[PDB]
């Protein structure tokens, strides 16, 4: 059973968002993690869907790309899980890349 999070990585100048996929069993799964961009600039559709490793009770986090950090951005995440018997999702809110690391 594959757990799903979405997570913003404040850096310097740079959020790089990526969703934390815990994982209750050490093996390999597929999951697609999909990023939701919206500031000044309009609004910009991330999406990477395929297969990684994961480990047991371990923190997978995926689909890492790096959006350019503003705290009044809109920064949002969606991740399903889907692979055998697991299927899930989740979405991150905007409002927490305040300065997550």
């Amino acid at each position: 059973m594959v757990q799903c999070e979405v997570e913003a990585a404040v850096s310097g100048g740079h959020v790089t968002l990526q969703g934390v996929i815990t994982a209750v069993r050490d093996g390999a799964g597929s999951y697609k993690l999909a990023v939701d961009k919206a500031g000044a600039a309009g609004t910009s559709r991330i999406k990477q869907a395929g297969a990684f490793t994961a480990i047991a009770e371990q923190r997978v986090t995926v689909g890492n790309v790096v959006l350019d950090y503003s705290s009044a951005n809109r920064y949002a995440a969606r991740l399903d899980v889907s692979f055998g018997s697991v299927t899930i999702q989740c979405n991150l809110d905007p409002e927490t890349v305040k300065l997550e690391h």
